[PDB]
């Protein structure tokens, strides 16, 4: 089993106890640590924060304490958008520039692989031609990594990708059967199924459909997303089930209607540390005073409300349920977005350090023995 965990290079800017610093990294918590995010400059892999090189040294330095640990660098993310990927994959020359730059960069900074997080080929401004060009990029990287291993005698660089759960994005961008052959593993982003972009409450990451749902909505759940990727050709052993350590929040139209599917007027109030309306870290909801926690029976996940605020999130129990699910489906492990949104320092939830991610590790039987 794998436990793949994302580090984010902006968590260092949060205030107080929420500030995530190198000391908070645990070398033995996860099997694979992925650094979010690198970017691109003139079609070449590049840093995004002023101190990334310092953090790369710390991050990859964890392997001295745990030599089993593998690290990867993720390029892209939601904010990064699509234009630079589109421009880079548009020609064989630009892809070659990128691929060669990536190999050099990963070797220079001591990463074990690259995670592609283009959000997304064929969507978010990216043209339809990018579906096949993404397939080609994945193949180019896989083949070049194979060649570099042969030439250098070094252990081959890993290639993974973070991929969307929703059919609209999957069909616009992803030749699943083809890319799954060339990826070492596939990080399924089984979250952001619902959120304050929608005019009714809905859970960030429900396991199953609700009885009331129909049409496309009935596939906006973890089980449907997993089955989608498997049926379209991803080997179960390569499919890694993403898990969110955050929730999605709403302002309710009325404090008297707190149901799943209740009318909402917009994003929930920003959290005191995360300061992003519409999301909250686990540590911002686990200890919410004077609130009412509820469970969506069909969907196997909790929500919580207080006055006109409503948040769908994951807890220890829902993580356990999801690991039982992934094991039943024979998946390759779990992925988590993100280290710094769990109660990484045990300051809020009275559950110790990393209560959610330690749950994943325990349920996957990955506890350091
Ligand atoms: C999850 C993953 O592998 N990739 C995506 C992430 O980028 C995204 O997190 C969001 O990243 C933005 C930077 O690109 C941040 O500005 C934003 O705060 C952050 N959101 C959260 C809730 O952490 C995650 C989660 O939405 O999903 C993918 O879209």
């Amino acid at each position: 089993a794998k436990l793949v965990c994302y580090f984010t290079n902006w968590a260092q800017y949060r205030q107080g106890e929420a500030r995530f610093l190198p000391k908070d990294l645990d070398p033995s918590l996860c099997t694979h640590l992925i650094y979010a995010f690198a970017g691109m400059t003139n079609h070449q892999l590049s840093t995004t924060e002023w101190n990334d090189e310092t953090l790369y040294q710390e991050f990859n330095g964890l392997k001295k304490m745990n030599p089993k640990l593998k690290t990867l660098l993720a390029i892209g993310g939601w904010n990064f958008g699509t234009q630079k990927f589109t421009d880079m994959v548009a020609t064989a020359n630009n892809r070659q520039t990128f691929v060669n730059s990536a190999i050099r960069f990963l070797r220079k900074y001591s990463f074990d692989g690259l995670d592609l997080d283009w959000e997304y080929p064929g969507s978010q401004g990216s043209p339809a031609v990018d579906k096949e060009r993404f397939t080609t990029l994945v193949q180019d990287l896989a083949n070049a990594f194979q060649q570099e291993a042969q030439t250098s005698g070094k252990e081959r660089l890993l290639l993974s990708a973070a991929v969307p759960a929703g059919q609209t994005y999957v069909d616009a961008g992803y030749e699943v059967d083809k890319i799954a052959q060339n990826l070492d593993f596939v990080n399924l982003m089984a979250y952001d199924f619902h959120g304050s972009w929608e005019k009714v409450t809905g859970h960030n990451s429900p396991l199953y459909k609700r009885q009331e749902e129909s049409g496309a909505a009935a596939s906006l759940n973890v089980d449907a997303a997993v089955q989608q990727w498997l049926q379209k050709g991803t080997p179960a052993s390569k499919l890694i089930l993403g898990m969110p350590t955050y929730g999605r929040s709403f302002t309710l139209a009325s404090s008297s209607d707190t149901r799943v599917g209740a009318p909402a007027t917009g994003s929930g109030t920003p959290g005191p540390f995360t300061k992003e309306g519409g999301m909250l870290a686990y540590y911002e909801v686990c200890s919410w005073k004077g609130a009412t926690k509820q469970r969506i029976q069909d969907q196997k996940v909790p929500y919580i409300f207080r006055d006109n605020q409503w948040v769908g999130f994951d807890d220890v129990e829902s993580f356990k349920t999801k690991v039982s699910y992934l094991k039943q489906k024979g998946l390759g492990g779990a992925m988590v977005w993100a280290l710094d949104l769990d109660d990484f320092a045990g300051f809020s939830c009275n559950q110790g350090r990393y209560p959610l991610i330690q749950t994943l590790r325990q349920e996957l039987s990955l506890v350091p023995r």
